């Protein structure tokens, strides 16, 4: 069916939400630009934490540290993402930018991926993928500027809310402790 307001097709997809399904969204791996998708990084039945952003979005490079450090503290049953998106605050935006990161909107995803050496050269060793140029994914997730969530089986089992900054990382602690908690006992 076409929307004769849009000229395009009609949506019928529900936006992503907890307790439905994970879209299998599309991403980009950096080395070689291949084609795949979100579920590509899921290992059988752990859980796998999704972390979108950019270098010019603070609260995502705020949080980066504490991120790794869930990485080590979680990854003997838990497997983490980086999604790198469009910039939060391009230098050639409309509005001026104060960010320590001088990055001009991506054009093409030669630029993405130069962005997201950036990051890298942070997170030594952690899984990342970029985007596509269409931000298949970042659409997808509703997780534009930045977001968190994690997905297991197929099914979103955290969504990162939208509200005060801080928050997030605290909440997708919370329940990262509640599932090892439920797996080997509480740490004493």
């Amino acid at each position: 069916g076409i929307d004769p307001f849009t000229g395009q097709k009609l949506d019928f997809f529900k936006q992503a939400h907890e307790g439905g399904p994970a879209p299998n969204s599309e991403v980009v791996r950096p080395d070689g630009f291949q084609s795949q998708r979100i579920l590509d990084y899921a290992q059988g039945t752990r859980p796998l934490v999704l972390n979108f952003g950019s270098c010019t979005c603070p609260p995502f490079m705020a949080r980066m540290s504490a991120f790794q450090r869930l990485v080590t503290k979680y990854q003997r049953d838990v497997d983490f993402l980086i999604i790198y998106i469009e910039e939060a605050h391009p230098s050639d935006g409309w509005v001026t930018t104060d960010s320590p990161y001088v990055i001009p909107q991506h054009r093409s995803l030669e630029d993405r991926v130069s962005a997201a050496r950036v990051l890298q050269q942070g997170a030594p060793g952690c899984a990342l993928v970029l985007d596509t140029m269409a931000n298949s994914s970042s659409s997808a997730y509703g997780a534009y500027f930045e977001r968190l969530y994690v997905i297991q089986s197929g099914t979103i089992m955290y969504q990162g809310g939208r509200g005060p900054d801080g928050y997030q990382v605290s909440e997708l602690r919370t329940w990262l402790e509640r599932y090892d908690e439920q797996l080997h006992g509480t740490r004493p």
